[PDB]
């Protein structure tokens, strides 16, 4: 996939531009996915100017007289199956064009060639025609284009109003034309022969090649759109489309006129994210604004509170963020007006973009640098684009505007500093208002009314107000789901949070908080198509949580303009009291809004022993959706109080449904009460309140960053959740667009539970709060999955070999009431039973078992080694985990055991990853998430990092380690296909297995991963354990694995891809019935997991995050490690018993093997609980069976899936003397951009031959000419040397371990070294050792997670040396923003010429100073000498010449943790 | 030890047969036969008196400090049949190497080319 643009600076039409564009299209096939036949693709397109002379000559050939004014051309896709529909469509187009009085010159049928397109994309091929229109009335060009836009909107409306499907107007104008289709990107010029004619000449060309995620294609969904060409994916589409629907009611302009009433539905139905983005973009451009301004207003720059930006751009950004909410996510946009051509980035800087300027005034930009060929003697400036940057070209004036110049030219239009001064931020308001009590009986009464317990309350509330942070659980939750409980559970238990796995990555919270905004505006909505300082007259808040003081301040501010509404309903009402109460509050708030009141306040302080309270979630949802459906939400800012809000998840779900601010008064009352008794000690009330507010804000920021959103202004009302256990009618009526695949309880059960809880609370004089059993176990209630009796019975059965005891254990486990979805099922069969002996061998089903890995840093190495020994003995496969592994474990034992593993994880931390560590395995594993924490990543507490784990992870002892949540090299599925390519390259005998987490809509990602040359999917439920995680993450995330497994199997079978990838599930498996059900749903491999741990000593103590586990499993100290009582014989017996039970049940069913049951769902049936009366959970969609056709449901080919070969092959044939004798070698080659991962297979060969450090440095050297592709030198061991002359694309030096890379401009370069870009992004992701000498500016995320490597670069980008752990980085010149954030180990040397470093650096855990000790001075001197010897850079030599005067210009960056542990004192 | 390959990949069988040896013919990939070169096509290679050191004498199995001049004609190539016999011999003694003749450009070389 990729976008690109070629523009001419002067502004003259020519042919070379289109030639270069087609040439760039012809060399992108390496990124896009591949097919089996080679005749179908994902979609391609070009966007150029209109060849006036071509169509003029065409008309002259027809017989007319060509006029002198311009001539507009419109391209239309008509339906092809029928014939009369085409006639009606032509009639529609003609009657809507001739309305304005224009003159038509006729139609034309573009000739195409129908042997290139594959058969799949041919069954839905539309009929392409062109219409030529001309201006006989003689109007200017701007009015002409505006009229054509209005005509296009009218045509689309009048066609949609007749259900004429498959009719699309691609582009209709007099300046631009679009040639797009579903063919391969390479064959474009041989599919549309019109582009072959040399009479097509333009001055700008924009090309796009997308990357689909579904086998079924669609033509109108192929980029580029009319005024845009987007690469990536927009996360906030639901919230944005909702707020656009809100704004649709009051946007007008005298430019359009009456036709404005036609453009009310500004966003159509059935368009992708980029489609809505483009249509809103086109509206805001045609309204009169320019392209850079609307680009700033749609996706602005991160409003930093720093002194890097002058106040001009600050006021500009404030106004931009005041008009319209942003569109977060990864997006590299290349848009164009009729005048401007702009390229721009998003807020964070995820997707790549690179541009180049020639000597003849031609700019070429794209995703990769080597996509167009230019001679070195004509380059002038190779640049890049950081976060929030943009570069524009003006064709009328013929100029090129870079970042700061364009920002200045924008900020010099209107007095933005004066307009932004008419706001009011409510801090001085509460300060001056501060210058201007509930008894414990009713307090406990209400706390019991809302179902709050006592121990579960203080366990989560006191750690919030004590230090300011949140609690930490230690194990997977097996509590029943929200609907299967018998006790009261608030509505917040029914909403599971969302997250993004592969399509777009999450965002870090501790090191990227500068780019996240929690600002809230009140009274700001207005006409977005108007520009005046009236819009910057509003109310400002720093966070949507408000204590009673600030709430009273705002209340006094508003005063008479508010309209407070009740939220209570009579308890003595009939069986339909809640519905009438909802109708009442709806009518009340609507009339209050029509009464001119600009504020609505949802408050339920009217609760007593005679009226019950409505759950505030439902009331807020109903009011919000009604104000949206009545075209009134644009007026009133909703304000809500409640009496239940205690945890961060509640506030998150309450703000996500439509509320603007939430004020929890009862929780503050309880906190003040607990303070008046003296529990915190000496901490005042204000300090406790401040800690509480900070904890809530951090929880909200975590929940936002969970799914890659950085603005609370866009998350509000987005409905980014999933309701499990609710009816479809209710969730579709009283809530925004959400998903509930299975039904649930309706309004009746909610009212019943609320009234029963209220009766238990007030009718009886409750004196003390119950102990509660949600998080921990208690005998009062709150049944769990694991219990004492079950644990003891399992331990006895596994320690005494008594199969009868295991049968009794299984019977005990199955008799319990339904606690999970599958328990609502029952297997059946109509065949005859079969004697048990005919069932396949015990070993044959024992080999279908695995054990999911656990990080070595979490549990003691003894248990890990025991698991590995048992698994390598039984014959199945184990897993190593996330914390690397001991090297000396790579050797067998004298007793017949082996302390090695069979599956290695490559997680988002990359701790012990090394080219060797990826060789002693069979099945690589790429962890993306897990069940206990979807979007947090693995974490390890501070004191659990002993010296052993320190030498294993290449980290610092005693300091905390929290891995980054998002994969720094997986920002889209393109990079994931790239990574799988590299991993299959480094290992020839491995199958790469991806890990996933259940959620809604996982089918798209499933089909994508299947197309991405993967081999084994792994679906995990929400019942997976961990070593350390927040409580909200454990209890309020993920879905049961049954739903996700059914969905992924159905999607993989639907697209005819199931036979090309296996399936595997895990999470909470104990008995044999669950295994048979998983086999029935579509699984093939099963992981048991924590059960094995319980058969080894763990008895569910849940103190693993404190390093004091009693039995000695999850521990890291000496005394507790000696209490281990595990034995591999236990695990052997456990797996034997599981296989035995599976044999027995399968014999009882009436089959003979497992192959006969995998993929069958017609053997299950549903039995319900009639006494509970709840609405029967509609599990029917989980039993949906799609017929497989000819390919078996379980079928899979042998061996890993093949992969094309790179240049490495050509090396391993010409270097065979090295692999046969071991001598020095020097090779030379030309390198194109298409070639990927140059030099990894040779690394694997030399690793198998001589090991990691078997060859002295420089034992084999390779020279590359031109432009290297992606992932240069991935996992290169010591002894290899690569030297490229030119430029590298991206991900260069990933996983470097001992090797050597050298980049340098060729000897004829007229450029300046330290003033251009030479490499890409995320350079040296998690390298261990080696060197990297370059000459030029690097990219963003430069040297992230580096530990041990030595890198020397001349200037870099933002987030430099982020999360470093070791090694040395020497930077020369200017550095980016947010430099060295979260750095823990190592050292950095910066060369500052303007003393700007103290302004960009992050003072979190690093200190910057001057060099004082002669030791470091000599070290840096030697490093610079080596660098200038290697690459012969002139700037380095110039520095070395004036060293005695430059020793003072240098700054040193040292981590805050190595202040004393270093040998030589850094401070004299 | 440093990956340096100091051996020679092409061995010569000249008119002198100075260092030829059963071990010297197996450390190769291709053997070459010398007939004449471009400077001295008739009189064969010569070496001065004061050049030959003790190491040269050990290499060539000779007396130190003596004028060594190679006999012009290959004493075992007196006709083309002798050439064929010598190629048979060389290909017998080395089971995996190639043989190569070395001529000097002159008129009437076509018949010689066809013969070889
Ligand atoms: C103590 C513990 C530590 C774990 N550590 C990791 C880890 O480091 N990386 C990972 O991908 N999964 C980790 N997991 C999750 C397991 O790989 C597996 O997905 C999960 O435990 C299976 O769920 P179960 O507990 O029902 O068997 C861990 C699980 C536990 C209980
Ligand atoms: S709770 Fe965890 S620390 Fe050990 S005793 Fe059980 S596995």
């Amino acid at each position: 996939c990729g976008v690109g643009f070629i523009a001419a600076i002067d502004g003259k039409p020519r042919r070379s531009v289109v030639e270069k564009g087609i040439e760039a299209l012809k060399a992108v096939w390496h990124r896009g996915a591949v097919d089996a036949d080679g005749k179908t693709g994902d979609g391609a397109g070009i966007h150029v100017a209109v060849p006036q002379k071509f169509f003029k000559d065409h008309v002259k050939v027809i017989g007319h007289r060509a006029p002198d004014n311009k001539l507009a051309v419109g391209q239309v896709f008509l339906p092809r199956i029928s014939l009369d529909a085409q006639e009606a469509c032509r009639c529609i187009v003609e009657t809507e064009i001739l309305a304005f009085g224009y003159y038509i010159y006729g139609w034309r049928q573009v000739p195409i060639n129908v042997d290139i397109i594959g058969e799949k994309a041919n069954a839905t091929r539309p009929e392409i025609e062109q219409i030529i229109v001309g201006n006989n009335k003689g109007v200017s060009d701007e009015q002409f284009e505006l009229d054509l836009y209005i005509i296009r909107r009218r045509i689309e409306k009048a066609v949609k109003g007749e259900q004429i499907n498959d009719f699309y107007i691609c582009s209709l104008s007099a300046r631009s034309i679009i040639y797009k289709g579903m063919f391969l990107a390479e064959q474009l010029t041989t599919f549309y022969p019109d582009l072959l004619d040399e009479r097509f000449e333009s001055d700008f060309a924009i090309y796009h090649q997308r990357y689909s995620t579904n086998t079924f294609p669609t033509w109108p969904l192929a980029q580029p759109f009319r005024m845009l060409a987007h690469n990536g994916e927009i996360n906030t589409v639901k919230g944005n489309v909702n707020w656009m629907k809100a704004h649709e009611t009051r946007m007008e302009h005298p430019a359009f006129g009456t036709h404005m009433q036609d453009l009310k539905p500004v966003i159509g139905v059935g368009l992708s994210d980029s489609g809505s983005l483009d249509t809103v973009f086109e509206v805001m451009v045609r309204a009169g604004r320019t392209a850079p301004m609307v680009k700033m207003m749609l996706v602005p720059q991160a409003l930093t509170s720093s002194q890097t930006t002058p106040d001009n751009h600050k006021a500009l950004i404030q106004y931009c963020n005041s008009v319209m909410e942003p569109w977060d996510g990864p997006a590299a946009l290349a848009m164009t007006d009729g005048r401007w051509v702009v390229g721009g980035m998003d807020r964070n800087g995820l997707r790549p973009m690179r541009y180049t300027i020639t000597t003849d005034g031609l700019i070429i930009g794209g995703s990769e640098t080597g996509m167009v060929k230019i001679d070195e003697t004509q380059v002038i400036e190779k640049g890049r684009l950081g976060p929030g940057e943009m570069i524009a070209v003006d064709l009328q004036s013929g100029k090129l505007y870079r970042d700061r110049e364009l920002k200045d030219h924008l900020a010099t239009l209107k007095p933005w500093d004066k307009w932004v001064q008419n706001t009011t931020h409510l801090d001085e308001l509460v300060k001056t208002a501060s210058l201007k009590d509930m008894d414990k009986a009713e307090l406990r009464r209400r706390q019991q009314a809302f179902g709050l317990t006592m121990e579960d309350m203080e366990l989560i509330l006191h750690p919030m107000v004590e230090d300011g942070k949140e609690a930490i659980g230690s194990m997977g939750d097996d509590s029943p789901i929200a609907v299967l409980s018998d006790k009261y559970r608030g509505l917040h238990h029914f909403f599971r949070q969302n997250f993004s796995q592969v399509t777009n990555p999450p965002i870090d919270s501790l090191r990227e908080r500068r780019v996240m905004s929690l600002k809230t505006r009140l009274g700001n909505l207005g006409n977005i198509l108007d520009e005046d300082e009236t819009q910057t007259r509003l109310l400002q808040l720093e966070s949507p949580v408000l204590t009673t003081a600030e709430f009273r301040a705002m209340r006094d501010y508003m005063g008479d303009t508010a309209a407070e509404i009740d939220a209570t309903f009579p308890v003595d009402g009939g069986p339909e009291a809640l519905r009438d109460a909802l109708r009442r509050i709806r009518q009340e708030t609507e009339d209050a809004v029509r009464g001119g009141a600009t504020h609505v306040i949802l408050t339920d302080e009217a609760m007593g022993p005679a009226r019950a309270a409505i759950p505030a979630i439902l009331a807020t949802g109903a009011v919000h959706t009604h104000l949206i459906r009545s075209n009134l939400r644009t007026f009133t800012s909703l304000n809500v109080r409640t009496a239940e809000g205690l945890d961060t998840h509640y506030f998150a779900v309450l703000i996500g449904v439509g509320a603007t601010t939430v004020n929890a008064y009862l929780a503050q009352e309880a906190i003040a009460e607990r303070h008046r008794r003296g529990l915190f000690g000496s901490m005042p009330l204000e300090k406790g309140m401040a800690n509480y507010k900070k904890a809530i804000d951090d929880g909200l920021l975590k929940i936002m960053s969970k799914m890659g959103i950085s603005v609370i202004s866009s998350y509000r009302g987005g409905g980014n959740f999933e309701a499990i256990g609710l009816s479809r009618a209710l969730v579709a009526e009283h809530f925004p667009a959400m998903v509930s695949r299975i039904s649930g309880i309706g309004l009746n059960g909610i009212q019943k539970k609320v009234l029963e809880q209220h009766a238990t609370a007030y009718n009886e004089e409750v004196v003390a709060l119950p102990v509660g059993g949600f998080y921990r176990f208690r005998k009062s209630g709150d049944r769990h999955g694991w219990e004492g009796g079950v644990i003891h019975t399992l331990q006895q059965a596994v320690t005494n070999d008594s199969y009868t005891t295991f049968k009794k254990y299984s019977e005990q486990v199955n008799k319990r009431p339904p606690m999970q979805l599958r328990d609502l099922l029952e297997l059946r069969s109509t065949k005859a039973p079969v004697p048990v002996d005919e069932v396949e061998s015990i070993t044959a089903i024992r080999k279908r078992f695995i054990t999911p890995g656990m990080s070595m840093g979490a549990l003691s190495p003894e248990a890990h080694g025991t698991l590995n020994v048992a698994m390598n003995r039984i014959g199945a496969k184990s897993d190593s985990g996330e914390g690397g592994e001991d090297p000396a474990r790579f050797r067998p034992d004298k007793n017949g055991d082996n302390w090695n593993s069979a599956i290695k994880q490559v997680a988002s931390g990359r701790f012990g990853v090394t080219a060797e560590y990826l060789n002693q395995c069979r099945e690589l594993e790429i962890k993306v998430a897990q069940g206990a924490k979807p979007g947090e990543g693995g974490q390890l507490p501070g004191f659990k990092v002993t010296e052993m784990i320190a030498r294993l992870r290449h980290s610092t002892p005693g300091v905390m380690l929290i891995s980054p949540p998002p994969h720094h090299d997986i920002y889209s599925i393109e990079d994931l296909a790239q990574l799988i390519y590299d991993l299959k390259q480094i290992n020839p005998d491995a199958k790469v297995t991806v890990k996933l987490v259940s959620r809604s809509g996982i089918g798209t990602i499933a089909a994508g991963v299947a197309k991405a040359n993967a081999d084994i999917i792994l679906i995990s439920g929400n019942s997976g354990g961990t070593g350390a995680s927040p409580q909200t993450s454990i209890k309020f995330a993920g879905l049961p694995w049954e739903m996700g497994l059914s969905e992924v199997h159905q999607v993989l079978t639907l697209n005819r891809l199931r036979h090309r990838v296996r399936l595997r599930t895990d999470g909470g498996l104990k008995t044999g019935r669950d295994i048979v059900i998983a086999a029935m749903l579509g699984a093939e491999e099963f992981g048991i997991g924590t059960a094995s741990l319980i058969a080894m000593g763990c008895i569910m103590v849940r103190q693993c995050h404190s390093n004091t586990c009693p039995v000695g499993v999850c521990v890291q100290d000496d005394k507790l490690r000696q209490k281990f009582v595990g034995t591999p014989e236990k695990v052997v017996n456990l797996f034997t018993f599981l296989a035995e039970e599976v044999r027995e049940i399968l014999a009882g069913l009436g089959f003979r093997s497992l192959n006969e049951v995998i993929g069958r769902t017609d053997l299950l049936h549903q039995v319900s609980r009639g006494a509970e009366h709840l609405d029967d959970l509609d599990l029917n969609p989980r039993l949906a069976q799609v017929d497989p056709g000819e390919n078996a449901r379980y079928c899979t080919l042998q061996g890993r899936n093949e992969v094309p070969d790179t240049l490495d092959a050509r090396i391993v044939a010409d270097a065979r003397p090295l692999f046969e004798e071991g001598e020095k070698m020097q090779l030379a080659y030309n390198a194109r951009n298409t070639q990927r991962a140059i030099g990894t297979r040779l690394s694997s060969m030399v690793t198998r031959k001589f090991g990691m450090f078997g060859l002295q440095p420089g034992h084999i050297t390779i020279r590359l000419r031109g432009t290297a592709g992606q992932s240069l030198g991935a996992f290169a061991v010591q002894g290899i040397k690569l030297e490229v002359m030119g430029d590298a694309n991206d991900y260069v030096g990933k996983g470097l371990s001992g090797g050597t890379i050298v980049v340098r401009p060729t000897t004829s370069s007229p450029l300046e070294t330290n003033k251009n870009t030479i490499i890409g992004n995320t350079v040296l992701y998690g390298a261990t050792a080696g060197k990297l000498f370059a000459a030029g500016q690097a990219g963003e995320r430069f040297a992230v997670r580096n530990s041990g490597a030595t890198v020397v670069v001349e200037g870099c980008g933002s987030n430099g040396c982020e999360y470093m752990t070791g090694g040395t980085a020497v930077i020369l010149g200017r550095v980016g923003d947010n430099f060295a954030a979260g750095m823990t180990g190592g050292m950095a040397y910066v060369y500052d010429l303007d003393d700007s470093l103290p302004l960009y650096i992050n003072d979190e855990s690093v200190i910057f100073q001057r060099i004082e000790v002669g030791h470091y001075e000599s070290q840096l001197k030697h490093l610079i000498e080596e660098h200038v010897t290697e690459t012969q850079s002139r700037f380095a030599a110039e520095i070395l010449n004036d060293w005695a005067r430059e020793v003072t210009k240098f700054w040193q960056v040292v981590p805050k943790e190595m202040l004393n542990r270093l040998e030589v004192p850094v401070h004299l």
